[PDB]
């Protein structure tokens, strides 16, 4: 089948986003990695195959990381409802922002 | 004399700290490194040796990077008004965060 591009990490990381409600969601993440993020659905019905667009905000120490993002639903789990999303249209320095990100927490 | 330890780049970034009379200050930068930034004397006199405090915002494509920094002035050129800042008690992940940045943008 296919294979995984891109290493997952768990970080102290949120998305915002406008839901399907037109109703804002805050929702702390699973995981992250450079090329998409999961995170436990709530508000609205999530149905894969949706677009969304939302800010992926970071914070450690005193630093602040925020990035605008587009994103994909690509699955909901029917067990624990996490839902698995890949960004889109992301610019080379935004993936490689990311991908700093995650292997500073996958080194520590 | 004294070796730089840290390369020196030019990027689009500020510092915001309050000055010595209590006024709030807002430079835009003229060049980073992992170990402290210069910027253009405004507001109320600085003198070398002064401690400061404030927050160095970046702005690129979406992204949004803010640190919280203590910084010490060094020195200031007496023609172009440069103040030379040195950062004081950087966090190790800080630290990095800021080579990433510094790197990237030599890299480009
Ligand atoms: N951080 C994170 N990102 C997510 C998640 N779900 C989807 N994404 C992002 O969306 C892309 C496509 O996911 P997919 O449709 O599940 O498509 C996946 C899936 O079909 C498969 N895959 C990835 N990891 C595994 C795995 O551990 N086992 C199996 N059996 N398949 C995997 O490979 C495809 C490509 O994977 P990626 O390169 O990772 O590319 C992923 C990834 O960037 C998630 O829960 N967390
Ligand atoms: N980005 C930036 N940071 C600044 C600036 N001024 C001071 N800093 C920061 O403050 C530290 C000490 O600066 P210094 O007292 O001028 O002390 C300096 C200075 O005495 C000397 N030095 C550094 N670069 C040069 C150079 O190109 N020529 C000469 N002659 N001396 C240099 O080596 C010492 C250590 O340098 P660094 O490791 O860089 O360590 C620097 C640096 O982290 C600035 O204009 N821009
Ligand atoms: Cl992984
Ligand atoms: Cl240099």
């Amino acid at each position: 089948e296919a294979q995984r591009q891109f290493a997952r990490v768990k970080l102290p990381a949120r998305i915002r986003y406008i839901g399907a409600n037109r109703e804002g969601v805050d929702a702390r993440l699973l995981d992250l990695s450079a090329g998409g993020f999961a995170f436990t659905a709530s508000g609205a019905p999530i149905q894969p195959g949706d677009l969304y667009k939302g800010k992926m905000l970071f914070q450690v120490d005193s630093i602040s990381f925020s990035l605008e993002v587009e994103f994909q639903v690509r699955s909901v789990d029917p067990a624990s409802r996490a839902v698995g999303c890949e960004f889109q249209n992301l610019k080379p320095r935004e993936v490689a922002a990311l991908r700093y990100l995650i292997t500073s927490y996958l080194a520590g």
